[PDB]
C-alpha cells in the first residue's frame, strides 16, 4: 500500500468516516510536537474533524485583521509570520518562521482577528480545524492544550515556575554499556595512577573510543565515536574526573555514574543478558544523537578558534536544520564559522524586547519561546526547529516584536548582523556575473564554477574555457562532463548541434584579418574538442538520434574540406562516422526475448522485441515492435494481427488483478511492468471481465529444497556477477532521462528498468521462500540462509543485492512472524539487527552513505536509494530561474550519475574460485516469485494467526 495513506482518509468527509481511517491517521499524527501532551482520546477527536491542506509556496492563509476561522497544526513545511504596524499590509515585516510539528491558529477560541498575516514559506501540509470542532475540544480537553496554546487560551511559561541533567534513556544508555564493558573489557574500567594520585575506578578516553568502534558497525571513525560518548557526559552519566565540559579522544579520566559510589555491584547474570539484547540498538539510539551533541560541544568553541575539522563537524549537521535549507553550501560553509550557540535556564527569561536595537537572527535548537508585540500580547508560540527575529540581517529596523522563553532550558543558535552581512557581501567577492542586458547572463563562483544562465550562453563558456593542451586533455574532459552530461535537459540535439555548427563557422569577433586566421582555428578545434567528449558521453546511443547522426555526418564533412589541417584531431572523428557507418548497418535488433542463460546486453529503443499480449480469452498474439514502440504503434500491431475491430485498449495487468489503461503516447511499456505484471489488448467494452492468468498468481510451492543444497556465498557470488550483468547495461543517461520524465526524451530506460526491478524481484523472492515454508523448523532455517546470503553480498560489495535481502526480512509478512524470529540463534539476532541499522534514514540514510564511502570500486550501489537522490534533488530545486538555467542543479544530478561511473570504473572479479556450476547460476538468475502482498501476508497470517 501507499506510504502515506493517511492523506487518503484525511481526504474523506467527516461524516464518512471509518475506524482504520483514524487508526491509520492517528498513527501519523501521534509524531507532531504540537500533539505530544496531548490525551489519545484528544488526539483522536482531532482525527475525526481535522481536514488536511497541501498548499503551495507563497500561499497566505489569512491576513492580519481578518476573522480567522481554523486552527492549524504544520504537518510539512513552514510559514513566515508577518505583522504591520500600520493599517497596511504592504509595510507587514517578517517576525517569525512556523515549521513541522508547531501549531497556530487559536485566535478563534474568543473569536480575536487575526494578529498577523501568515503566508507558507516552501510546499506545506497542515492540518485543519475548523472554529466550531476547535472550540469544541477545547472546552473538553482545556487542561491537556494550556501547554500548547498561547495566553489567555493556554499559560504562558510551561517552565520552574509552577530535575537534574540526566534523562531517562540516556541514564539508560549509560547502564547498558558499563554492564557490556565490566563483562567484555573488564580492563577498561579500574583504579588508574597519575602523578602520586590515583584515580578510581575510572576510564581513559581514546580507550572508550576503542572500545565503541570495535562493539558495532554503525561506526565508522573515531571523530563519530566522540560524538556518541559527549552524548552521555553533556547529560552527566559519564564524567570527566575534573569536571570539563566535552569528551576528548585522549588520555583524560572519566567516571560512569554508577561507579561513582564507592561499593558499586557488579552486574547480575539477568542485567548482562539484558544487556547483551540492549547493546546494539543502545549504539544505533547514541549514533543518532551523537551528530547534534558534537556540533554543540564544538560550537561551545568562539568562532575564531574553530579549526577545519571542528568547522566540518558543525557544517555536517547544518545540513540537517531545516531552516538552513533554503542557504547555499557555500554560505552553510561560511555559518559554520561564524555561529553562535547559546543556551538558557529559565523559562520567563526576555530574550529581546520590542523596540530594541536588532542584533542577531535566532533558531530554536530546543525549547520554545513566546512572540509578543506590545498591544497585541502573545501572537504566536515558537518550536525547537523555527526560528525568529530575521529582520535584523535586512535593515537597521527595531524589533517588531519581544521574545519570552516559554520553558526552561532552551537552546539556539545565533548568528549576529555583522557576519550575516560580512557573508552576504564575502559571496559577491567570490562571486562573477557577466550581465549582457543589465541583467546577469552567467554567474560563478571562483575555483570557474558555472551557476547559471541560457542554453546558448552556457554552451560559448565551455567551448570557451576548453583547453587545447594534452595535459590538461583529463582536466578538459572533466569541465566538460556535466555539460555534455546534462545538456538534453536544457538544450536538446535539436537546438545543440545547429548551435554547434554555428560555433564551428562563426567568424571571430576581434583581431586583425591575420590575428583572426589563428582565432577561428582554434575555435573551429575547440568545437571538435567538444563535440568528441559529446560523442564519447552518448557512445553507442548516438545510433538512436537521428539528428545527432546526422550532424557528425555534415559535421565531418566541414571538418574534412578543410585545406589545412587538424592533424592529431581529425582521425577520431571519422571513426565515428565509420562505427556509426558500420553496426548502423545491419538487419538485425537483434530480435529480443522475454516472457539459456544469457550474459545481459545493453537493451535499445531501436531494438526489436518479441513481445506476448494477451486476450480477454487469455489467448495472446505475440508482435515484434521497437522496444520503444508507443502505446499507439503497439495496439496498431496488435488490431492487424487480430483484425481487431476499433477500440482496442491495451492494460497492464499485476498479480493483483489491479488494471490499468496506458495512454496512446506512452513508449517503452514492456520493462515498466511489475514482477509479473501482464499486457492485454481488448475492447474497452469488457474491460471489466479482464483477469490475470493463472501464471501471475506466483508460484504454489517453495523452492528450498533446491538451493538449501547451495552455499550461502555461491548465491551471492551468483547474484552478484548477475547484478554487475545489470548494472553495467545502464547507460549514465538512463539516470538522468529517468529523473527528469523517460516521456520527454523519447528514449528508453530498459536496462534501468530491469535492474530497479531486479531489486524488487530479490525481496520478494525472500518474503516467497519464508511464507511458502509451512515447516516451522524449516523457516528458521531460512532466516539464517537469507541473513549469510546477505551477509556474502555485502561481502561482495553488492549493497543491491544485500539491502534486498535486508528489505525482503523486514516486510511486514517476515517481520509479524514472532515465533519464527525468537527461535533465531542470537548470533543471527545480531547480525540482521546490524543490517536494518545500515538501513536507517535519519540524516539522509548517513548510514548507508558512511558504509558505502569507506568502499572501493567495484561495487554496486544501493540503487533505488540512489534514484531518490536524483529525484529527490529534481523536485528539490527548478531547473529554470528567472528564464535562466540553474546550471548548479544540474551539476547536483550530474554528481549521482558520476558516483555510479566510479563504482563501476574497475571490472568484478574475486578469487578464481566461484568454476561452480551453472545449476546456482540458473537458479539465481531464474527466480519465479509471487509479487502480490495481499496474497504474502494473508499467507503470513495462516502460519502465525493473530
Amino acid at each position: 500500500q501507499s506510504s502515506a495513506e493517511w492523506i487518503a482518509c484525511l481526504d474523506k468527509r467527516p461524516l464518512e468516516r471509518s475506524s482504520e481511517d483514524v487508526d491509520i491517521i492517528f498513527t501519523r499524527l501521534k509524531g507532531v510536537k504540537a500533539f505530544e501532551k496531548f490525551h489519545p482520546n484528544l488526539l483522536r477527536q482531532i482525527c475525526l474533524c481535522g481536514y488536511y491542506e497541501n498548499l503551495e509556496k507563497g500561499i497566505t492563509l489569512f491576513r492580519q485583521g481578518d476573522i480567522g476561522t481554523n486552527w492549524y497544526a504544520v504537518l510539512a513545511g513552514s510559514l513566515d509570520v508577518k505583522v504591520s504596524e500600520t493599517s497596511s499590509h504592504q509595510d507587514a515585516v517578517t517576525i517569525c518562521t512556523l515549521g513541522i510539528g508547531t501549531a497556530f491558529g487559536e485566535s478563534i477560541l474568543d473569536n480575536t482577528p487575526r494578529h498577523a498575516t501568515i503566508v507558507t514559506r516552501e510546499s506545506s501540509e497542515l492540518l485543519r480545524i475548523e472554529q466550531e470542532d476547535f472550540k469544541a475540544l477545547w472546552e473538553k480537553y482545556r487542561q491537556y492544550m494550556a501547554g500548547l496554546l498561547a495566553p489567555p487560551y493556554g499559560v504562558m511559561e510551561t517552565g520552574s515556575n509552577n530535575e537534574n541533567v540526566p534523562s531517562e534513556k540516556i541514564l539508560r544508555a549509560g547502564k547498558i554499556l558499563r554492564i557490556a564493558i565490566l563483562s567484555r573489557a573488564p580492563h577498561m574500567i579500574r583504579d588508574r595512577k597519575y602523578h602520586l594520585k590515583t584515580y578510581r575506578q575510572c576510564c581513559v578516553g581514546t580507550e572508550l573510543v576503542d572500545w565503541m568502534i570495535q562493539q558495532t558497525s554503525c561506526v565508522h571513525s573515531r571523530t563519530q565515536a566522540v560524538g556518541m560518548w559527549q552524548v552521555l557526559l553533556e547529560d552527566g552519566v559519564l564524567n570527566h574526573v575534573d569536571q570539563e565540559r566535552h569528551f576528548q579522544d585522549k588520555y583524560l579520566f572519566y567516571r560512569f555514574l554508577d561507579d561513582e559510589r564507592e561499593d558499586a555491584p557488579l552486574p547480575t547474570e539477568e542485567e548482562k543478558k539484558e544487556c547483551d539484547e540492549e547493546l546494539q540498538d543502545t549504539m544505533l539510539l547514541l549514533s543518532q544523537m551523537g551528530p547534534d551533541a558534537h556540533m554543540r560541544m564544538i560550537l561551545r568553541k568562539p568562532p575564531g578558534q574553530r579549526t577545519v575539522d571542528d568547522l566540518e563537524i558543525i557544517y555536517d549537521e547544518l545540513l540537517h536544520i531545516k531552516a538552513l535549507s533554503h542557504l547555499s553550501t557555500t554560505v552553510k560553509r561560511e555559518l559554520a564559522g561564524v555561529l553562535i550557540f547559546e543556551s538558557h535556564a529559565k523559562g520567563g527569561t526576555v530574550l529581546f524586547n520590542q523596540g530594541e536595537e536588532g542584533t542577531s537572527w535566532y533558531i530554536i535548537l530546543k525549547g520554545s519561546v513566546n512572540v509578543v508585540i506590545y498591544g497585541k500580547g502573545v501572537v504566536c508560540t515558537l518550536h525547537e526547529g523555527d526560528d525568529f527575529g530575521k529582520l535584523a540581517l535586512v535593515n537597521d529596523a527595531p524589533r517588531a516584536a519581544s521574545i519570552v522563553l516559554r520553558e526552561d532550558n532552551c537552546h539556539f543558535l545565533r548568528v549576529d548582523k555583522e557576519d550575516g552581512n560580512r557573508i552576504l557581501r564575502d559571496v559577491e567577492a567570490n562571486t562573477v556575473r557577466l550581465k549582457e542586458h543589465d541583467q546577469d547572463v552567467l554567474v560563478l563562483e571562483k575555483v570557474y564554477t558555472v551557476m547559471s544562465g541560457t542554453p546558448e550562453k552556457i554552451l560559448e563558456h565551455f567551448l570557451e574555457t576548453i583547453r587545447l593542451e594534452p595535459s590538461l586533455n583529463e582536466a578538459t574532459d572533466s569541465v566538460l562532463n556535466d555539460f555534455v552530461m546534462m545538456h538534453c535537459v536544457f538544450m536538446p540535439n535539436t537546438q545543440l548541434c545547429p548551435a554547434l555548427v554555428a560555433h564551428y563557422h562563426a567568424q571571430p569577433s576581434q583581431g586583425t584579418e591575420q590575428e583572426r586566421m589563428d582565432y577561428a582555428l582554434n575555435n573551429k578545434r575547440r568545437v571538435i574538442r567538444l563535440v568528441l567528449q559529446w560523442a564519447a558521453m552518448y557512445g553507442d546511443l548516438l545510433q538512436e538520434d537521428d539528428v545527432a547522426m546526422a550532424f557528425l555526418e555534415e559535421f565531418y564533412v566541414s571538418v574534412s574540406d578543410d585545406a589545412r589541417m587538424m592533424a592529431a584531431f581529425k582521425e577520431q572523428l571519422p571513426e565515428l562516422e565509420k562505427i556509426v557507418k558500420q553496426i548502423s548497418e545491419d538487419a538485425k535488433a537483434p530480435q529480443k526475448k522475454h516472457k539459456r542463460a544469457q550474459k545481459r546486453q545493453p537493451i535499445r529503443g531501436s531494438d526489436e522485441v518479441l513481445f506476448k499480449v494477451y486476450c480477454i480469452d487469455h489467448t495472446y498474439t505475440t508482435i515484434r515492435v521497437p522496444v520503444a514502440a508507443s502505446v499507439k504503434e503497439v495496439i496498431s500491431a496488435v488490431a492487424d494481427k487480430l483484425g481487431s475491430g476499433e477500440g482496442l485498449i491495451i492494460v497492464k495487468m499485476n498479480s493483483g488483478g489491479e488494471k490499468v489503461v496506458l495512454k496512446s503516447n506512452d513508449v517503452s511499456v514492456f520493462t515498466t511492468l511489475t514482477i509479473n505484471g501482464r499486457l492485454f489488448a481488448c475492447p474497452r467494452e469488457q474491460f471489466d471481465s479482464l483477469t490475470p492468468l493463472p501464471e501471475q498468481e506466483g508460484p504454489t510451492t517453495g523452492t528450498v529444497g533446491t538451493f538449501e543444497l547451495m552455499s550461502s556465498k555461491d548465491l551471492a557470488y551468483q547474484m552478484t556477477t548477475y547484478d554487475w550483468e545489470l548494472f553495467n547495461c545502464v547507460h549514465e543517461l538512463e539516470l538522468i532521462y529517468h529523473t527528469f520524465g523517460r516521456h520527454n526524451f523519447k528514449k528508453t530506460t530498459a536496462n534501468l528498468d530491469l535492474f530497479l526491478r531486479r531489486f524488487n524481484e530479490i525481496q520478494f523472492w525472500v518474503v516467497t521462500e519464508v511464507c511458502l515454508c509451512s515447516q516451522l523448523s524449516k523457516r528458521v532455517q531460512l532466516l539464517k540462509k537469507f541473513i549469510k546470503i546477505a551477509a556474502h553480498c555485502k561481502e561482495y560489495k553488492n549493497l543491491n543485492s544485500f539491502f534486498a535481502i535486508v528489505m525482503g526480512l523486514s516486510n511486514v509478512a517476515v517481520s509479524r512472524l514472532a515465533l519464527t524470529w525468537e527461535k533465531l540463534p542470537s548470533k543471527f539476532k545480531k547480525f540482521y539487527a546490524e543490517f536494518e541499522s545500515l538501513m536507517d534514514p535519519s540524516r539522509n540514510h548517513r548510514a548507508y552513505r558512511l558504509t558505502a564511502a569507506k568502499l572501493e570500486p567495484p561495487l554496486i550501489p544501493f540503487m533505488p536509494l540512489l534514484i531518490k537522490d536524483m529525484t529527490f534533488t529534481h523536485e528539490g530545486n527548478k531547473t529554470f530561474i528567472d528564464n535562466l538555467v540553474n546550471f548548479e542543479k544540474m551539476r547536483m544530478i550530474a554528481n549521482t550519475a558520476r558516483t555510479v561511473r566510479y563504482y563501476r570504473s574497475q571490472p568484478f572479479n574475486p578469487d578464481a574460485a566461484q568454476k561452480n556450476h551453472q545449476d546456482v547460476r540458473s537458479y539465481v538468475r531464474q527466480l519465479n516469485v509471487i509479487d502480490n502482498q495481499r496474497t504474502l501476508s494473508q499467507m503470513s497470517h495462516r502460519l502465525e494467526p493473530r
